[PDB]
């Protein structure tokens, strides 16, 4: 949930 480079 932060940004797909990774929740």
């Amino acid at each position: 949930x932060l940004x797909r480079x990774x929740x």
